């Protein structure tokens, strides 16, 4: 691909991590806790899942960012509107705006109703993310692969302003204490 002229630096929104997470000094890293971060509860956090968004909101334009998630055995990663449902149970899908893949138990998917399998043959250690809002399109490379095309969601329906998303996963296995980082442009 050739959206890597569209990069944009994300930073991670602390007020909405959910309260195991520990964000970096920098905001460009994220990782899960072994207990509860000694954080005030406030309406933003995700109460259920540790998950948390970037700081940056769009509204506008061609966005690309990439992460890191070397060594990991779940995760979620895309974008939603600033207005999703942050407390309680929930599925990750375009109607409940989201726009998200996955790794899940060595399966990649797509976060649509129901998830739709992904076919990856080199598993990826970065991720790019590409959004067009106006176009209503997001898509999903794998930086590891030379930039092969992981999934696109097109005739989007953004409804509001996007948030860069991010869920670090569980680590019931002890396996899965890795961070999810930011790469530099
Ligand atoms: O999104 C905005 C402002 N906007 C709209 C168009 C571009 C921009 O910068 N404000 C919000 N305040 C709280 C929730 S969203
Ligand atoms: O779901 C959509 C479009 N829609 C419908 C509801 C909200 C939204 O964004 N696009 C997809 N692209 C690939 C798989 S689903």
């Amino acid at each position: 691909h050739h959206h890597h002229h569209h990069m944009v630096h994300i930073t991670l929104d602390r007020n909405t991590a959910n309260s195991w997470l520990i964000i970096s000094k920098d905001r460009r890293q994220v990782r899960m806790g072994d207990t509860h971060q000694n954080v005030s509860d406030n309406k933003e956090r995700f109460s259920n899942y540790p998950m948390v968004l970037g700081a940056q909101r769009f509204s506008s334009g061609k966005m690309y960012w990439e992460v890191d998630v070397t060594q990991k055995e779940a995760w979620d990663l895309g974008v939603c509107r600033d207005s999703v449902q942050r407390k309680g149970q929930f599925s990750l899908s375009p109607e409940n705006g989201f726009w998200t893949i996955w790794l899940w138990q060595d399966s990649y998917e797509a976060g649509t109703s129901p998830q739709t399998t992904l076919h990856i043959q080199v598993p990826p250690c970065q991720i790019g993310i590409f959004v067009d809002y106006e176009a209503g399109v997001v898509s999903f490379y794998n930086i590891t692969d030379h930039g092969s095309l992981i999934y696109t969601f097109s005739e989007c329906v953004f409804a509001g302003p996007l948030r860069p998303f991010f869920n670090v996963g569980f680590n019931y296995s002890g396996g899965n204490a890795a961070p999810l980082k930011l790469c530099p442009l």
